[PDB]
């Protein structure tokens, strides 16, 4: 329950997550996943809970993110942290990337 | 042991981690850390070895990387997966930005 040492994005494929929002499973073992996200500018991270602990890092683009009802709008270079269990979600003022890191992995993602 | 939920650039603070290296802290609790390691042309990511898992994604820039001895350079929108115990560096060859993802904590970077 491993990953490739190198993740090359030609290399690996895109998965349609929703309307307006790709993403790519790079590298992740049981304990540790991250995930490269695309976003298309007004997609929409739906709101979820799940124990497992996140931290997002902005590549690039505008995003309202809300954390436990507390909303705040990021951009490139900024992070957040979603502790187990809290209400989270996004949505996207301007076309970019985020990575969405986990633990442990989302198992939901691989199987 | 955690950090605030919204991790903004202009709010944290930059820690040269050696020369050429700059890093921001930013999302993170006891089982997930997420940093912000920015690279100058030329900087070394000295050879380490940690039992914490590791997935590392490069923002912008181009790397050579090596795992286990295994080398291949990297460019924006790659990853690496650093198993636990596994020797692994890096060299910048051109300036840019990694996130480097870590499960458990890398207590080291904040005591
Ligand atoms: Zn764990
Ligand atoms: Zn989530
Ligand atoms: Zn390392």
């Amino acid at each position: 329950t491993c990953s490739k040492v190198f993740l090359l994005e030609n290399e690996i494929s895109w998965e349609q997550v929703g309307e307006g929002i790709q993403r790519q499973i790079l590298g992740y073992d049981g304990q540790l996943m991250l995930v490269k996200v695309k976003f298309q500018k007004g997609a929409i991270g739906n709101a979820h809970e799940h124990f497992h602990s996140q931290s997002t890092y902005v590549v690039s683009g505008v995003f309202e993110f809300h954390v436990n009802g507390e909303k705040k709008i990021v951009k490139a270079g900024d992070g957040i942290y979603m502790e187990p269990d809290v209400l989270h979600g996004c949505t996207c003022l301007e076309a970019g990337i985020l990575i969405d890191t986990f633990s442990p992995m989302r198992e939901d993602f691989i199987n």
